[PDB]
């Protein structure tokens, strides 16, 4: 059936690695119920094969059975949910970009080295949205069931408490209640632990990073 290529762990090609954009792709088969084969790239390491279908090296790429890969989460879960309409995990469009700041806003506080520079409030403020928003329209993005939203933002607030944590020891807000709740229920949910990577080979593949 379907196939899809995902990031290996650095250092470990074996072992899946810690891309939010492949484990986007990877959450949805595993909340659609699609049975999959999954193929490890080492990034640093690619197989000919590969490149034959990805000729730009590009990270995940899907093939839905029809004789083509393509690339671009966004895109990928898009064709999934047309092919696999139930579960419906649409997102209303009213709704569509919530959280869409959260992670650069991370990466830019992650990799800053300036305390007075204001990347710290910047992604406060990005948090503080998603906990408005999730005290309105919770417990998911879009209430009641979950949907693709969930599955895009999860893999990037995991990056962001762990990374966080480990390098400046830095922890979102206890007072913001609704995103501790939203993280605590979708990293718990077994296609979450099944996907994610271990905390020691993100931390990995960041720290060269930060650095
Ligand atoms: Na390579």
């Amino acid at each position: 059936g379907v196939e899809v290529c995902v990031k290996a762990a650095v250092g470990h090609p074996d072992t899946l690695g810690d891309c939010p954009f492949s484990q986007r792709v990877l959450l949805t088969l595993e909340e659609k119920k699609v049975p999959y084969e999954m193929k490890l790239i080492d990034v640093q390491n690619k197989p000919d094969w590969f490149l034959k279908i990805s000729p730009e090296g590009k990270v995940p790429v899907f093939n839905g059975g029809d004789g083509k890969w393509i690339p671009d989460s966004d895109v990928i879960t898009q064709v999934i949910e047309e092919k696999y309409p139930t579960p419906s995990l649409v997102t209303p469009p009213e709704y569509a970009s919530v959280g869409s700041k959260i992670f650069s806003c991370f990466t830019t506080f992650l990799k800053s080295k300036d305390p007075n520079d204001g990347s710290e409030k910047a992604l406060l403020t990005e948090l503080q949205a998603l906990e408005e928003h999730l005290k309105a329209h919770g417990p998911f993005i879009n209430g009641q069931n979950i949907s693709a939203a969930d599955l895009s933002l999860a893999p990037k607030l995991y990056h962001l408490q762990v990374a966080l944590e480990h390098f400046k020891g830095w922890k979102i807000p206890e007072d913001l209640t609704n995103v501790h709740a939203y993280t605590e229920a979708l990293f718990s949910r077994e296609s979450f632990i099944k996907t994610k990577a271990a905390k020691e080979h993100l931390i990995a593949g960041w720290a060269p990073k930060v650095n």
